């Protein structure tokens, strides 16, 4: 499930790169790198948190 959550994070980062401004893109790219590190550490709770964070960042762009 670590890897699958990382996939969902990557999918959202792609959507942010498609519609977000460059500051939001940098925020999402840092989130992705953090998520890769958390996967490597097998820190499932952190990967779950970063997915919620990505969902929120994206929702806010999409709804602005
Ligand atoms: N302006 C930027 C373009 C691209 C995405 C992001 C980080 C780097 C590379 C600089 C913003
Ligand atoms: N692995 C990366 C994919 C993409 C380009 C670069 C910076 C970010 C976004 C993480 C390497």
């Amino acid at each position: 499930d670590l890897e699958e959550l990382l996939q969902k994070i990557k999918e959202i980062v792609l959507k942010v790169m498609d519609i977000g401004d460059d500051e939001t893109i940098k925020r999402a790219q840092k989130l992705l790198i953090k998520a890769e590190l958390a996967v490597q550490k097998k820190d499932l709770k952190e990967v779950e948190k970063l997915l919620k964070e990505a969902e929120k960042v994206y929702k806010e762009v999409k709804e602005a």
